[PDB]
């Protein structure tokens, strides 16, 4: 919403607005261009900057008026002797600085609590899609599970689940593939490696899909969660949320539980909010529920914050 | 660096780009590995269950933090700052109030370090660039007629980590017909049709290190246009292979294939560079375009990519992975153009 950017801009005195993050571009004009895309806010509305190798493509994709450079240095005469420039948090040193020595841009404003706040709330449209990809996800963890044998390799069984998503209309997978089996396990992180998986060990399966630019998330582990779920009754703030898996944890006696509870997930696989943080949970909020003891033991599952309640996106037995 | 550091008077670095750790330390922690040199002694820091898997491989002292935080504590009052110019605004910002009076790049030394490629460095690039050969061959045997673009992509990138690659080198570009017209063409639902163009781009990742191929096939027989397009490229992406040489410069070597495309009529239509370096990263130093004119030296490895992009018709892209030798080039991807 360009509106609510707009607004933003003009309660916090911005004249022009810069965005080059791929997932804001996006966000805000409908495409996504590989070899660089460049929004433009010029107080009313914005425009998309492209070089002319990525013209066409954008020029068919995007809500936005499209406009090439050959150069990259043609932006800095659009926004030339620009008071407030406001920016993304990620922005480069590199451009920050071009944009003081070249546009001669008098101050910086950082715009990321207007795009976490718009991308914190998804539509019914992006539900569908995230839906979608817990689907594909689905259907890798469950094929996962069916490869996983004596003598196999982890990341045999990762490029076999990685196949199967994309040959499901997956662009890729959301983050490498962990399966982590035998000692590996107690590592959170633990990307599939070369290591062998034997009978007995614990197998960690955390993976997810990226489809048609959202994303989903799923853990499942084979040889707490469900009362996390169960209570995200929003108008709960995201400490709160945390605050009922660890209880439970810390009852048993393993409070091993050493990571977050869980994430935001939307066009980026970690979003706002986080589950430190004390963020009120609303409707239409996409979430990740996975507590864990570190042998290792994960059950993940991506959830949508509904009106009274949450319900589980991902769809495979725990 | 420490030189470096001297010269401009910068007190400590900061480094936080995970192929740059992994350079200057010899590993890649899969959480979050930072480089803090502090005068001339330099320093891994690590998350604290990432330490003894750093401890096995970092060539540097390897000490491990709790929380992220504790960095801005280690770099307490340092005048001027060493940094990345990939550092975000954030970060910056963080250094100033949590720690910094001002700040430096450092992308000099490490842009004239990684822009020479070791011994030991290319023969990594050249096992990766063999994958990538093989995934181009099988990706052609692949494409027939109402095959799914992104089908073809999924089976060729299923086949390099079968060989050994971590992953693609970038996403998968399967474009054709209409699509190849579009440089950056990744393979989409949309399905292969008799007469198309299909560009086929694609690399791997193998042992952190890139390669990167592009070949151009038709379904089919090919029609006047297509094989007048097809020959243009070919005969641009030759010339420059051939002409590559250490002593001539980035726009040199770009004009060498430009000049051609612009003589048979279309100018206009080579829309992008004739190339990149290639290392830790898939696009890297030099830039070969006209606006680059960095001096080709030995132990470079770059990319020669001439393209004739017609839109609403198709393109042609051919695309090889070149290091620069003593006297000349040579070509580390193989497969026939
Ligand atoms: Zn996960
Ligand atoms: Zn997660
Ligand atoms: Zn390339
Ligand atoms: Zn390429």
């Amino acid at each position: 919403r360009l509106e609510k950017l707009v607004k933003f801009m003009d309660e916090n005195s911005i004249d022009r607005v810069f965005i080059a993050k791929p997932v804001n571009v996006y966000y805000f004009s409908g495409t996504s261009p590989l070899g660089g895309g460049y929004i433009i806010v010029d107080g009313d509305e914005a425009t998309l900057y492209v070089p002319e190798l990525e013209y066409e493509m954008a020029k068919e994709e995007s809500k936005l008026p499209v406009v090439k450079f050959k150069k990259f240095d043609e932006i800095y005469e659009i926004l030339k002797n620009t008071e407030t420039l406001g920016i993304e948090g990620t922005l480069s040193y590199s451009m920050v600085e071009n944009f003081k020595e070249k546009s001669n841009v008098k101050e910086f404003k950082k715009i990321d609590d207007v795009i976490k706040d718009l991308r914190i709330i998804k539509t019914k449209e992006e539900i569908e899609i995230i839906e979608k990809a817990c689907e594909i996800a689905d259907k890798a963890v469950m094929a996962a599970i069916e490869e996983i044998t004596e003598g196999k390799r982890e990341r045999e069984v990762a490029a076999k689940v990685e196949y199967l998503m994309k040959m499901n209309g997956a662009e890729k997978p959301a983050f490498d593939t962990i399966i982590a089996s035998g000692h590996r396990s107690a590592l959170p992180h633990g990307v599939a490696s070369d290591k062998r998986i034997e009978r007995g060990d614990l197998v960690v399966i955390d993976l997810g899909a990226l489809y048609n630019h959202y994303n989903s998330d799923i853990t499942r582990t084979i040889v707490a969660q469900k009362r996390a779920v169960e209570a995200a009754k929003p108008g709960m703030t995201a400490k709160e949320l945390d605050s009922i898996a660890r209880e439970i944890i810390k009852e048993y006696g393993y409070g091993y539980f050493i990571h977050s509870l869980g994430h935001g997930v939307g066009l980026e696989i970690h979003e706002w909010p986080r589950i430190y943080d004390e963020t009120v949970l609303k409707e239409g909020m996409v979430i990740t529920i996975e507590p864990g003891i570190y042998g290792g033991v994960r059950i993940e599952d991506t959830v949508l914050i509904t009106e009274n309640g949450a319900k589980r996106l991902t769809k495979t037995e725990r």
